[PDB]
């Protein structure tokens, strides 16, 4: 309804930024929030790109889910990143240096081919293999991110089913009221304006998949927890959680 839609718009209003939430069920998408035009606007994917990075890496055997990416000992952006980790550990922590390592393993030629083959966003990774998802040129819309998540959830992306299985496992967050929640956050803090993401899906008890992509502008005074916060209360308001 619009009872629901206005409640969701007001969620973005309270935190004094602009945002959109795209929801996909079956082949139908709906947009909510206080700036619906964001839904079809391109932004850098930031760490949401780890989903596809992992798919490509696993498909072509450039990494395994069990191997350990060693920490070289150099200081990193966050203390949580300063340890050895698996791709799954690094997915949960959004450990950028680990997935930059993976990107280099894949290499520019394979990465470009695969990004194009999948048709991800504007499918342009430029010439720098280990940051194209953080500062450009690669961009994607929230509509495309929601669709991507929906296909991943249904394992209809063009990768081996077991590879999609393994990446799903890395994205599992929690089980809430019988619903399984899968998600990947993103925060493009190296661009202006900063973009904040939460892309994922809900598996409801009977198996139905509800994909979503939250996209808003991150601002001073707006904590990163806002992404999951707004996403969850919006999903509760829509009766999905």
């Amino acid at each position: 309804s619009d009872e629901k839609a206005e409640k969701i718009k007001n969620l973005f209003n309270e935190v004094h930024t602009t945002g959109v939430l795209v929801i996909q069920q079956g082949q139908t998408q709906q947009s909510y929030g206080n700036d619906l035009a964001r839904a079809s606007t391109e932004y850098v994917p930031a760490s949401t790109f780890k989903m596809l990075n992992a798919l490509i890496g696993l498909e072509h055997h450039k990494a395994t889910t069990t191997e350990v990416f060693k920490w070289d000992g150099q200081k990193r952006l966050f203390p949580e990143w300063e340890k050895d980790m698996t791709l799954g550990d690094a997915m949960k922590a959004s450990a950028i240096p680990v997935y930059q390592d993976l990107a280099r393993r894949i290499g520019l030629e394979l990465m470009s081919k695969e990004v194009k083959r999948v048709g991800y966003g504007n499918a342009d990774i430029g010439t720098q293999v280990d940051n194209f998802w953080l500062v450009g040129p690669l961009k994607i819309t929230p509509q495309q991110e929601a669709q991507f998540a929906y296909k991943l959830a249904n394992k209809t992306l063009p990768f081996s089913p077991k590879v999609q299985d393994e990446v799903q496992s890395m994205l599992f967050i929690e089980e809430k009221n019988g619903n399984k929640i899968y998600a990947k956050s993103g925060w493009g803090w190296d661009v202006d304006p900063q973009v904040g993401w939460l892309t994922g899906w809900v598996v409801q008890p009977q198996g139905n998949i509800v994909a979503f992509s939250l996209n808003l502008e991150m601002k001073k005074g707006i904590p990163s927890s806002v992404r999951k916060e707004i996403t969850y209360k919006s999903l509760e308001q829509l009766g999905i959680l």
